[PDB]
């Protein structure tokens, strides 16, 4: 059947081996962790995105990432998190296991492309509201992202927004000071990243585009200002010296960083205001996380709260199957077995004698 026969297609320098239900494959990314194709799903009669994770067990980092992705995509079912349509491997044993394919509903655009548009307050607010909903949903299951960025967020033609991944040529620009400086963190680490996306949406420029972490920290302090001694005292001694030795900067007020001229044209009497967006930016782009807003407070902010719906913002938490995502270490072979088991568990949840 279309659901049990495989065929192979060359996509650049890689072979995609997928169920025959998936037709007319066309590359749509990516780099670093694998390739993603658009396809027509002849059974569902609609378009899908198919990503190939090549040897996700190759090392601890790829492994723990692939595993988290499979488990979370499966147990989450939320408007603002990409859903899992199908998962499979073409290889027929643990010994032979190489590749995992994950199938998602195809979305029309990514957020990088949407950010480049001339947006209005209505759509900026709604996109931000949805990002905050997705983030809060993950946080309710104890999942803290740390690496939200526009290339990993997709958007439908009707503005529905979905986050594609679950957290941390790799893009460092959206990572919080906690991350840059190797500090402890809490949930509002993700709110820094939202601030960076929001800032970029407004000014059509990456806010902190460092070539590395040194350059990125420099751009943070040059624009927001050197943090206060109370923050400095929170740094572990090995990092505090570096931070305290940088040249000192006063930074710019948010009225200087984000003046009215950057906001939508002819929008002085909209329901939402540039001053509200600027106020929210000023509470998310706060170096000291203990002074930065929480997600809940962001959802209640005047720029965002227009859209507030408890079914989206107070949804029942995802149920992560018992102890499945604990802190434990595993060998590469152990990770390989865990990921194979997760792929095969998908079949076990579908097969029936009716
Ligand atoms: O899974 C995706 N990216 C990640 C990834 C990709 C590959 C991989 F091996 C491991 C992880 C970070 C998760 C991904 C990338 C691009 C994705 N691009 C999509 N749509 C395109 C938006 C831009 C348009 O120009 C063409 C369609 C789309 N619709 C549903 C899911 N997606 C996409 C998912």
């Amino acid at each position: 059947s279309l659901d049990n026969n495989f065929y192979s297609v060359e996509i650049g320098d890689s072979t995609f081996t997928v169920l025959k239900r998936y037709q007319n494959l066309k590359p749509i990314g990516s780099g670093a962790q694998g390739i993603v194709c658009a396809a027509y799903d002849a059974i569902l009669e609609r378009n899908v995105a198919i990503k190939k994770l090549s040897r996700p067990f190759q090392n601890q980092t790829h492994a723990k990432r692939a595993y988290r992705e499979l488990v979370l995509m499966k147990c989450v079912n939320h408007k603002n998190i990409i859903g899992l349509l199908n998962v499979f491997t073409p290889q027929k044993s643990l010994e032979e296991f190489q590749d995992v394919y994950i199938v998602m509903e195809l979305m029309d655009a990514n957020l990088c492309q949407v950010i480049q548009m001339e947006l209005d307050h209505e759509r900026m607010s709604y996109l931000l509201y949805q990002m905050l909903c997705g983030i809060k949903h993950l946080h309710s299951a104890g999942i803290i992202h740390r690496d939200l960025k526009p290339s990993n967020i997709v958007v439908k033609s009707d503005c529905t927004l979905k986050i594609l991944d679950f957290g941390l040529v790799v893009t460092r620009y959206y990572r919080a000071p906690e991350v840059i400086l190797g500090m402890g963190y809490k949930e509002n680490v993700d709110l820094w990243s939202v601030g960076c996306i929001m800032g970029e949406m407004v000014c059509h420029k990456i806010l902190f585009p460092g070539r590395d972490y040194i350059d990125q920290w420099n751009k943070v302090i040059e624009q927001l200002g050197t943090p206060c001694p109370e923050f400095m005292k929170k740094l572990q001694p090995t990092v505090r010296t570096y931070v305290e030795n940088r040249p000192k900067y006063a930074g710019y007020s948010f009225e200087k960083l984000f003046p009215d001229v950057l906001f939508p044209a002819d929008s002085e009497h909209n329901k939402l205001k540039a001053s509200q967006a600027r106020d929210l930016l000023s509470k998310m782009l706060v170096i000291d996380a203990s002074k930065r807003i929480s997600v809940d407070e962001a959802l209640q902010h005047p720029y965002i709260n227009v859209w507030y719906d408890p079914s989206e913002a107070e949804a029942p938490p995802p149920k992560i199957p018992d102890k499945q995502l604990d802190e434990r270490e595993h060998t590469i072979e152990e990770w390989k077995e865990l990921i194979y088991k997760e792929v095969m568990d998908w079949r076990k949840g579908i097969i029936t004698i009716t």
